[PDB]
């Protein structure tokens, strides 16, 4: 069904010793010399690995894929975290960061947020106790709510990369696709143009901040989407954009899957081609909770330049 | 204009992999060749690859040129008296995969489906017929400067300019923007939605003649940039270092704007001034970043002998996902 790589244990070896080498070397993503030599760098990665992540980037054509196997040394990472302020940068775990960070440059460009977990180009999804009944990254007790991550944003995320360095409750990850064959060609065309408004969230000058949109872009055989349910409204007198936002919406809702990150997977989700979400999760908050590590990705980082405070910053905000 | 120079240790290096290469692959035609193209680039020199990536992440230079390479006069053979009908891989393949592998450490290579029969990699040499064009393909007419494609939304983001001949040293000229010469009132207009790029309609079936549902989807963003003739601005990026697109030809500033009209003269006059004579000479790989200077070519006398300058030109992209409302499939890497 959604092709995937599983590490033998000598490229699952070769990795784990490769972002060893990596971290001893560079002192942390700090160094600009290590996002200087970051594609470099990942073409040291296994060339089997390589050449399966090029050819789902270049085939365009599922909404995610998995590499599955990798070797997360557990007592080196040590205990999931109670918060991620106050922590220090780099921690033991910064070879996954790093492995992260290698993935990120075979896609495109790492890229994050200024005002987000700091600024950090890697963020961490781990059960916050204080943030537990928020529906936010570090939540837990809830979610139920797939999205295209900042769907209301022209620089949002091409791909996100999740590392998954625990997961013993075996939460899922949903994420779904496009079927387009339940829905009609009038349909698609209406959502094709600039019909909708999708908000801002209340996470993020100039703004900037305006327009209505579309919801489907590229190929009207093969659609790339932007959606974002809870921030999205139509206009009430557009009966035709109402109709057709209603039956996208029921499509994508019905046909979302549940996607189990396990320890040792890398999940890469296509920002175009699929929305995602997180299920609700009893934490222990014992220090041996679910913990990811997540990069955003971004295809051409110099068109954000305007949202971006300087030309070398890869922070937009 | 920061540069580099190989060392005969790098050139030979650089020489050696492309003709390995070369042997290994097929031609372009393999999808392989296409996937493995950022692999491969990581096996070129060092020095060259952490050269290029701070050109790319720099974002301030509009050229460089990496000088000094190996190409085998003896093995890449005549300049062709056309791009029509050669026996494909020619001769030159190694340093067509040479332009295809430093187009990789940029983006992605692509192209447009009526250009040179589809091609990644373009020629540049002189055509008899062509004497009198103002084209690649021409000579005796000047090519006057321009940003390629400033009115496409998914226009070059860079430009790999490799000579593999340049006899009496033709420059391409060059330019890029001295914002220091431009006042903050004129910087401000430029960065507003007051002009109009017109689309090269060679770029179009000009024909309003319905060929297939399919076909018309593909052109319709240009088509209405053509019905509606939206203004937009000619610099944008960063207020301090802009980028800018600029073609005058097909520039057309709207009479009765005067604030406009007074930032565009300015623009074309600090723009027009600037402008340098870059010879890309034997051996050299010019490289034009799309969103920071314009580029031309200066008028030249064809022997059509087999001797003419022969330069071969591959354009890249930073996201070909974002062209794909104008590629027939999501495979292609031609637009049209
Ligand atoms: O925790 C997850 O599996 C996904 C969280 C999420 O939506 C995100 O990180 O964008
Ligand atoms: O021949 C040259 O040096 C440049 C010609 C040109 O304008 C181009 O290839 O885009
Ligand atoms: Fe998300
Ligand atoms: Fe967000
Ligand atoms: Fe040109
Ligand atoms: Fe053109």
């Amino acid at each position: 069904s959604t092709p995937s790589y599983s590490l033998t244990p000598a490229e699952a070896s070769a990795v784990a010793e490769l972002t060893l080498e990596l971290a001893a070397a560079y002192g942390s993503f700090g160094d600009p010399v290590l996002l200087r030599d970051l594609p470099r760098l990942a073409a040291r990665l296994p060339e089997g690995v390589q050449d399966f992540l090029r050819e789902f980037k270049l085939a365009d054509r599922h909404g995610h894929t998995v590499i599955r196997g990798h070797d997360f040394d557990q007592r080196r990472i040590g205990p999931t975290p109670d918060h991620w302020r106050g922590r220090v940068r780099p921690g033991p775990e910064f070879p996954e960061e790093l492995l992260l960070m290698l993935y990120s440059a075979l896609l495109g460009e790492p890229f994050g947020w200024a005002t987000q977990q700091d600024g950090h180009l890697v963020h961490d999804i781990f059960p916050i106790r204080s943030h537990e009944n928020d529906q936010l990254g570090m939540g837990s007790k809830q979610l139920l709510t797939w999205h295209t991550e900042d769907a209301f944003h022209p620089y949002r995320s091409d791909y996100l990369i999740l590392g998954a360095l625990r997961n013993p409750d075996h939460v899922p990850t949903t994420v779904g696709e496009l079927d387009l064959s339940s829905l009609s060609a009038e349909d698609i065309d209406v959502l094709f143009e600039p019909r909708y408004h999708i908000a801002p969230d209340e996470s993020h000058r100039m703004i900037d901040e305006r327009p209505l949109g579309p919801l489907l872009y590229g190929s009207r055989l093969d659609p790339y989407m932007r959606l974002d349910p809870y921030f999205t409204s139509v206009p009430q007198d557009d009966t035709d954009a109402r109709r057709a936002y209603d039956a996208l919406f029921k499509v994508v809702d019905s046909g979302m899957r549940e996607v189990v990150a396990d320890q040792g997977d890398v999940l890469f989700i296509d920002n175009h081609r699929a929305v995602h979400g997180r299920l609700p999760f009893q934490a222990r908050y014992d220090g041996t909770d679910r913990w990811l590590k997540r990069v955003c990705v971004t295809s051409d980082l110099r068109r954000s330049r305007e949202m971006r405070a300087t030309s070398a910053t890869r922070l937009l905000g």
